[PDB]
């Protein structure tokens, strides 16, 4: 629908993988600007 068709919805099952991380968050919200789910951001190496 969005980009994949894939994770497009998976990383908000798991939320562990995050190809555009988030991105379209349409499993969510509209866009991203409600709650929108990313742990790439805090989880870079594992600091």
């Amino acid at each position: 629908k969005l980009l994949i068709t894939i994770h497009d919805r998976k990383e908000f099952a798991k939320f562990e993988e995050e190809r555009a991380r988030a991105k379209w968050d349409t499993a969510n919200n509209p866009l991203y600007k409600e709650a929108t789910s990313t742990f790439t951001n805090i989880t870079y190496r594992g600091t």
